[PDB]
Formats: structure tokens, sequence, C-alpha cells
């Protein structure tokens, strides 16, 4: 096992240094060049004492996980964090994943978007790197946390292609639903979600409100009920207005 040229695949991915070279010096690895690549990073878990080899550790377990569930994974460290590019497809719910997280410590990890292959990678570690860098402005974020769920938190510290995302995911999709719709959130999100009351200042029964939001939930995915989805939702508007 080479783990310099571990750290190298990793490191050239962070970095968006990904010529085709890449994929050789990942298959000398045992990676399956034609498989789908998802960058996480999170805290290595902390062990019986030893201590900067903690990430050594959680490097092992993490290439263990993977090769007991068929897949591949490379990891590298930045400061304090593990790096971890896993292969194939990733669903939340599923084992790989539950097994992946116990390699980390009981803190956030930051799971980035799933790219079609190793070298389309750049933008997962750099969403994932973001996030992890956002993370500490969402407390009560889970564990793990998606990098296109912590936008308002890259939004508000600067990052210029979460700004972009709320946009193309919140917002594009909210426009289609039109005035009625639109209007029906905004003035839900200012009397907080107070329903009974909201229905009054917009002439309508109780349950025309609910159905509107569950139409904001169609166009959008997400849903103006739920206080985290309101949040976006609400930042979202605003970023959409100033741009
Ligand atoms: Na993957």
């Amino acid at each position: 096992w080479d783990s310099r040229m571990e750290a190298s695949v990793v490191d050239a991915v962070v970095r968006g240094d990904t010529g085709p070279e890449l994929l050789s010096r990942a298959a000398a690895l045992n990676w399956d060049t034609t498989a789908p690549a998802t960058v996480l990073v999170g805290t290595p878990a902390p062990g019986p004492n030893n201590s900067d080899g903690d990430s050594e550790r959680a490097s092992q377990d993490v290439r263990d996980t993977a090769a007991r569930h068929g897949r591949a994974a490379l990891t590298d460290v930045h400061g304090t964090w593990l790096v971890a590019i896993v292969s194939g497809q990733l669903s939340p719910t599923e084992k790989f994943l539950k097994d992946l997280l116990a390699a980390f410590a009981d803190a956030p990890v930051v799971i980035g978007p799933t790219a079609p292959m190793l070298t389309a990678a750049h933008r997962s570690a750099s969403e994932a790197i973001s996030g992890m860098n956002a993370v500490a402005g969402w407390r009560g974020a889970p564990r793990p946390v998606l990098a296109r769920e912590l936008l308002p938190e890259r939004a508000l510290m600067g990052d210029a292609s979460a700004i972009v995302a709320l946009h193309t995911d919140v917002m594009r999709p909210l426009a289609d639903a039109g005035p009625t719709l639109i209007e029906t959130l905004d003035a839900y999100l200012d009397c907080g979600g107070a329903i009974e009351a909201c229905a009054r200042k917009l002439f309508v029964h109780p349950n025309t409100v609910r159905y509107r939001l569950k139409r904001i939930t169609d166009f959008t995915g997400r849903d103006p009920t739920q206080p985290r989805d309101a949040y976006v939702l609400r930042v979202a508007a605003t970023v959409g207005q100033l741009n």
C-alpha cells in the first residue's frame, strides 16, 4: 500500500489537478476508474490513547470498510480533518455509509455530491471542504450532512458557489410556482408558520395555505413547515433578490 501516492491522488482532486495520469495512479491503488467518486470530510475517531495516529487508524478503517462493501477509498488529511474519497453510488440510509461513519469522531461529517468519475471529483472535494468550513454555523446539523444542505452557512461565509446554488437549486424552481405560491410562502414565513393566523391574513382556509405549502415542496423539495427548510427558503429568497 503506497500511502504517499494515495494522498497525492486525493490532493490532486482537492487541487483540481485531474489529468488522465491521475486515473492510472488510482488504478495502481485498486480504484475502479469508471466508478462514481464522492468526497466526504470529517474528524478521525479518537483512539484508545497514540493521538497523532488517530488519522492513520481512521484511514485504515475507512479503506477496510470500503473493501468489505466492495468499494474503494482514498484518504488524506486536511489539518485535523480526514478527507476520504469513496467509490460507487452512495445512499444516505445505506450500510456502507453507516459503517464508514464509525471511522470518524462524534463530530460533523460533511458529504460532497457524487461525481461521475474520480477525475470529475474536484467539485465534490471543494464543496465538502467548504461545507466543513461552514458547518460550525449550524450546530444542529445532522451527522452526516450534505454540502448542498449547508447553503445558508456557506453563503454567509462568502462561498460564491453556495450563492449560485441558492439561485439555481432553490430560487429558480421556486420561481416556477408563480405569484400566488410565492406570496403565500412569503406571508407564511413572516407569520412564523402560524397557519390559522396567516390564513385569515391571506383570506383563505387554513387547508388552502397547507396545500399551497405542499406545492412549494412540490416545486422545490423544501417543506416550508420544517424549520430548516423554511430557513433555507427564506435565505434563498433573499439572495434571489440581491443578485
Ligand atoms: Na461515490
